[PDB]
């Protein structure tokens, strides 16, 4: 009953352009099973929708990769919130909520602008720059881990410790067995700013280990939730700003839409998390046997959720493959749904708006004049390289 299929969508074949084999794993059906990695897989979004929406069944505790951790043992301590399950998820959960609330947005907010537009008029004197290094990764690194009360030196160790992250979900392959082997002083370094002493008062870091006597968290969990903020805080952001200039870029139509209304910037930014999710993939694992779609799922096997193609599924959007900056986007899972919602998502949303507002402003033109590169990730998709010329407005 259920089709089963050789794509490997942890290939780099897959990962170069997987738009065609994501058609073929919606069209094939709504569950599909990996043969290359014995797994099941849903790519239509009222699938990957409904298995968010039911934690229970489809936990998170046996890991959200492809390793299940009642089977292997995981290559760090689990993560209090992502790899954990409601009723053990949900106090963790409420003090990052806290940390990264809407009240604290209002805190960060003009110093996060001020620092967007200082980037764009640092480029615009270039003029000729890579958008990525240049403006994807040297802006959040600009502002958030100085906003997590991180001291300057080790900063480097931040951007690999987080592909590691992200390519130790994948399966065993080359891209995650020799992140893997590369790790230890990435680990370390993470490992030793998590300690309470090492983050700067009024951060997000301090922010944290502050809700340690509130009875939310301990002492000894207040590490490994700065952890997750040092795993997660920065590597789909890049990813996302990036997409977002790739996007303008290659619409000038919607960059000339976003010069006239420059409020877009923030709907912009929502449409290019959609159009080129930075989290391709996240995996679930059955608790029971299930029906999902008409198919019977067994207990403890792995569900690969593809977020990318859920968010392009023409079942849920009109012309999924257009960039649109006025698209109703609500309902897009490119940050998840449900109880594991991006907790980081307004720290996300407040970076990548105000950077396309200082494009916006600033920026008449976005011309492509190199040879654009992509990077490769067992969960991520972003570019490596992406040189662009600024014409001033
Ligand atoms: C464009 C940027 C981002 C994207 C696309 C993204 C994507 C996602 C997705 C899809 C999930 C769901 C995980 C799951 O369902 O298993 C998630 C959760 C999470 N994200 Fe993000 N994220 C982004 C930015 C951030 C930032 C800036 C932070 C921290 C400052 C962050 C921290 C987290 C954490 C801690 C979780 C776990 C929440 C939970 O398990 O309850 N993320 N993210
Ligand atoms: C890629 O998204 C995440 C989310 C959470 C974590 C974590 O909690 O460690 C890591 C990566």
């Amino acid at each position: 009953t259920i089709p089963h299929l050789a794509i490997d969508p942890f290939s780099l074949d897959f990962f170069d352009d997987p738009y065609p084999d994501q058609q073929t794993l919606r069209d094939a059906g709504p569950v599909v099973y990996l043969d290359k990695w014995n797994v099941y897989g849903v790519a239509r979004y009222a699938e990957v929708h409904a298995v968010l929406n039911d934690p229970t069944t489809f936990c998170s505790s046996r890991g959200v990769g492809l390793s299940d951790f009642k089977k292997e043992k995981p290559w760090r301590p689990p993560s209090l919130i992502l790899e954990a399950d409601p009723p053990a998820h949900t106090r963790p959960r409420a003090v990052l909520s806290k940390v990264l609330s809407p009240a604290t947005m209002k805190t960060i907010r003009d110093g996060f602008a001020a620092a967007a537009d200082a980037k764009v008029d640092e480029l615009l004197q270039r003029g000729c720059i890579d958008a990525i290094a240049d403006l994807a990764e040297a802006y959040p690194l600009s502002v958030f881990p100085d906003a997590m009360g991180l001291k300057q030196e080790g900063r480097e160790h931040l951007l690999p410790y987080a592909g590691l992250v992200t390519n130790a979900f994948g399966p065993p392959n080359e891209l995650r067995q020799t992140a893997i082997e590369r790790s230890a002083p990435h680990q370390a370094y993470v490992n030793e700013q998590c300690q309470r002493p090492n983050l700067a008062p009024g951060g997000f870091g301090a922010c944290i280990h502050a809700f340690t006597d509130t009875g939310e968290i301990t002492p000894d969990e207040a590490p490994l939730l700065v952890r997750s903020l040092l795993s997660a805080g920065l590597d789909t952001t890049v990813n996302g700003i990036g997409a977002a200039v790739y996007c303008l870029a290659r619409f000038p139509g919607e960059l000339q839409r976003l010069r006239s209304d420059p409020t877009l910037a923030r709907n912009a930014f929502e449409e290019a998390v959609r159009f080129e999710s930075p989290v391709q993939t996240f995996f679930r694992t059955t608790t029971r046997e299930v029906e999902l779609g008409g198919a019977v799922i067994g207990e403890g096997e792995k569900v690969l959720m593809f977020l990318g193609s859920a968010n392009r599924d023409p079942r849920r959007w009109s012309d999924p493959d257009l960039y649109d900056i006025t698209r109703k986007t609500s309902g897009h899972v490119g940050f998840g749904s449900g109880v594991h919602m991006c907790v980081g998502q307004l720290v996300a949303r407040l970076e990548g708006e105000v950077m396309l507002s200082a494009l916006a402003r600033k920026v008449a033109a976005i011309d492509i004049d190199g040879p654009v590169k992509r990077r490769f990730n067992n969960t991520l998709r972003g570019l490596e390289s992406l040189p662009v010329k600024l014409t001033p407005a």
